[PDB]
């Protein structure tokens, strides 16, 4: 048959398989099953994204920071959320020295779309 090949890293955050939206914490907990599993949710009211990843048996929450027109958490940043997430998935740098958590694979919304 066939398949396609493109620069998916530039895809808008709104279509990212790991962008479940402003969903509550109970829903989030049912997505991450293993260490390295990650997703992005939007904050309640306030327009700020939150990366949630599982490690050691505790789903962590990392409020994404934005300042230099780029988003980051402990090291470098990028002009967009997917660009940064893709980079950690690429270079395997830890999310924060204080925890040492790394991203191994994204968790999809469900078989509904993607």
């Amino acid at each position: 048959g066939s398949s396609g090949s493109s620069g998916e890293v530039q895809k808008p955050l709104h279509e990212q398989l790991w962008y479940h939206g402003a969903i509550p914490r109970a829903e989030v907990a049912e997505l991450l099953v293993h260490s390295g599993d990650f997703l992005v949710r939007e904050s309640q009211g306030k327009q700020e994204y939150v990366l949630s990843v599982l490690w050691d048996g505790l789903p962590r929450h990392f409020i994404i920071q934005s300042l230099d027109n780029l988003y980051r958490l402990e090291g470098e940043g990028f002009p967009s959320i997917p660009l940064l997430i893709d980079h950690l998935l690429s270079t395997q740098q830890p999310l924060t020295k204080k925890s040492g958590v790394v991203l191994h694979r994204a968790v999809p919304s469900g078989p509904s779309s993607g």
